[PDB]
């Protein structure tokens, strides 16, 4: 019953990024804080200090006023909160396997975590905080910020201000790849970084992927989302306003609506552009390109066939105005972050950033991207008695002699007065 | 701290080509091109109980143990990430749901010189984790089928879908999903460099000892020696304390090379020679300091106070602490290639709001956003505003007008 009522009426790389990282990257490899300096000035015009100071800092904010202030303190505080219960949710143990066998599994935040704040005009203040913040609550020691500085005076305040409350340890005014590649190597501080996250340009998303592989594209990248699945019972007005919300944010990016209900399909699909109309002019031009483009509508016959379209389409923020939001809650099973019932939208904010599924499922930025699992075994003499055999035979099956002869080691040493079936020794 | 001891892929792209365009034909096709494959892919209950009838009892209870030490901590593992709610802001709830994929591929390269743990370790820990189903690939023998120890062990940790098939062809098909209509949500498993690739389009061994002067410089050269023997690019480090120790194992590791039988002889002897690393550290901190910065795949601890150990060390693939385990004995784990139940588990998160909640939360985000210019995130809280508190005028920012 899937029914395309809108559909997409554009299509979603360079090899120029890569020239650009690999040519600068080799660079900075070469010369280190020189060359970071040197791209600093030739790019983007600075010739200011690097390592911003606790008074710059201070001084930088100082027009920032209380309101503005108390407002990113409260979100940030929204992102702390749900980034410490999410570090509980991943606990350490140990486990009895055969007996005289202990087994377990250590949990600890990596050393030093790097953030990228793009800064830019039509970015978000969360982008600031969300990184910083989230390192911070997972134990991260050491989170290093930079951002690419405004106009001349320095990083943009609300952006510095952003990094300080979430409690970044060290602030750099940079931009780019040489921001990335300096946070990489621990240029200006001597603590190269584990993770570098942040959002940025084809360079800066390039620049994350050359130097970490597969941990610096795992974050969600491109242009902003929105999904919403409704029914019957969903506000028109609610939905459109929804999806015209992220669509101010480009011509490209993605707004779609899932629904069971023709009737919502047909009152959303009238009022997005009415409400697309009364925007003011940056808005207004940039939401009827992403709309036209990129806009999706998706009737759908059952519930179950909602969930397959939105699993997908996997929409890095998923709202669900539905009856029975418990259900979704259960069956829906690939999005970046769940907005479930009316009250809340994606405006408020994620708590995560879900992964970059225009590649697949994997990683995103939360506590989990900042922590390392690792596993543990030790074994008292007596569960070797076992174990040793086992190895033994097995290895010399395999054609491994000299694994077998470890265990043979250990039989001999640990039970002297004692006759094993070691297997049949490799001799060839 | 002082050194003693120093040191195609584009038959990819058209491989995968051919296959995206033709399907199924194209794997029968490479099938008998590669390996000349003439039965089926996909095997039935009865040919893998007739392929493995040849291994006996005591081999299979070999094997039956080994894939149990493997289960057993993955089922402890899968635990240790939960599901959770919270309230934060008052009215807000929050959570995390934890999901098995639904489809992982595994691969076991079928050949000599390789582990059985290799076919099953990741077979096993996807099923602990919960994932419904399970397709495992390996390469034929000689038009005889896949090594009956592969298979065994496929069966044995619990396998959904045995497909005797190789390299490319195997990843592409468990990918793609063709000959199950079930595409693999992630593969995994070791393989050649044609199947390294196939894995990076489309989605050597270790070993190291930490060891103290109460270390035991016989069993430490024999670990040493336990995997150099696998190849010549097998590293094989000792980071020491003591330079005594440090000696006697950098003396008696050749005589237990030497005396090893022909194959493993050779292996080990450019391996140590090639790759093999001894350390020298003033102290435990420097110790951790290096090993930390070599991140072996296996790590053994012989020391006094494995505690300390324990809690200082913070970058390795598997920890094996105290003499008595070793290196041979198994992974419960794969680090960095890691493979862990982790590894097959998605996290999502979710909040939800009463209408209280967004009292505060609706005109801070209505001020934020007027404040980044983003009139139209603002006016989603607006409109929620008017719904739930139609008198209320509270300070929304100023409206973007540029
Ligand atoms: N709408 C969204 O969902 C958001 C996404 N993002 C993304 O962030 C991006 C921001 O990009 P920018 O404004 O450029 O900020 P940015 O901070 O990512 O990049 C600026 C830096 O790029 C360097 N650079 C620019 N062109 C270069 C070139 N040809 N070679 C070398 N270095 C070069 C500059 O020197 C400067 O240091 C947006 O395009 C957006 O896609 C960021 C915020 C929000
Ligand atoms: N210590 C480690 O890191 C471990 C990794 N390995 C690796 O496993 C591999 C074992 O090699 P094999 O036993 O041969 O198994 P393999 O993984 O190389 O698979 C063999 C299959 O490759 C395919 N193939 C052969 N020639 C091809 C070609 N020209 N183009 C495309 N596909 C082709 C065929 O289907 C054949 O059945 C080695 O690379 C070894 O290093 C072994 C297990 C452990
Ligand atoms: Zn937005
Ligand atoms: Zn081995």
């Amino acid at each position: 019953m899937i029914s395309y009522l809108k559909k997409a009426e554009k299509t979603p790389e360079t090899a120029t990024a890569q020239k650009v990282v690999t040519e600068m990257l080799a660079e900075i490899q070469a010369r280190g804080k020189d060359a970071v300096r040197q791209y600093a000035k030739q790019l983007d015009g600075w010739s200011g200090d690097i390592v911003l100071t606790p008074d710059q800092i201070r001084e930088q904010t100082k027009d920032v006023p209380a309101g503005v202030r108390a407002d990113i303190d409260f979100a940030i505080r929204q992102v702390t909160d749900f980034a410490l219960a999410q570090r509980e949710s991943l606990k350490e143990f140990s486990v009895e396997l055969h007996p005289g066998v202990t087994a377990g599994q250590r949990v600890l935040p990596v050393n030093v975590v790097g953030c990228y704040a793009p800064a830019g005009r039509y970015a978000h203040i969360a982008s600031a905080y969300m990184g910083v913040a989230t390192a911070k609550a997972a134990g991260v020691k050491t989170v290093v910020a930079c951002s690419s500085p405004f106009r001349g005076q320095g990083i943009h305040p609300h952006v510095l201000y952003a990094f300080q409350a979430a409690g970044a340890d060290v602030i750099m005014a940079l931009g780019g790849v040489q921001a990335i590649a300096s946070m990489a190597y621990g240029l200006f501080t001597g603590k190269p970084a584990d993770v570098v996250v942040g959002p940025g340009n084809k360079f800066v998303a390039e620049a994350k992927r050359s130097l970490y592989g597969q941990v610096g594209i795992d974050v969600f990248a491109g242009p902003s989302e929105v999904a919403v699945i409704a029914d019957e019972t969903a506000d028109p007005a609610i939905v459109a306003s929804d999806l015209v919300g992220q669509a101010e944010h480009g011509h490209e990016s993605p707004a779609w609506l899932f629904t069971t209900s023709r009737d919502l399909a047909d009152r959303v699909m009238a009022l997005v552009p009415e409400l697309i109309a009364k925007l003011p002019p940056t808005a207004r031009d940039a939401a009827t390109a992403a709309w036209r483009d990129y806009g999706e509508v998706i009737l759908c016959g059952t519930r179950e066939e909602v969930v397959e379209i939105s699993d997908r389409y996997a929409s890095e923020h998923l709202e669900v105005h539905t009856a029975d939001l418990d259900w979704w809650l259960a069956n829906l099973t690939c999005y970046g972050s769940l907005f479930l019932g009316e009250e809340t939208t994606v405006a408020f904010g994620d708590k995560t950033s879900g992964p970059n599924h225009v590649l697949r499922y994997s990683g995103g930025l939360s506590v989990h991207k900042f922590m390392k699992t690792l596993t543990w075994q030790q074994m008292t003499r007596e569960a070797t008695r076992q174990i040793g055999q086992v190895t033994a035979r097995i290895s010399r099956l395999e054609g491994m002699e000299a694994h077998a002869r470890t265990a043979d080691d250990r039989m001999a040493k640990y039970f002297p007065n004692a006759s094993f079936e070691m297997g049949t020794p490799v001799e060839v």
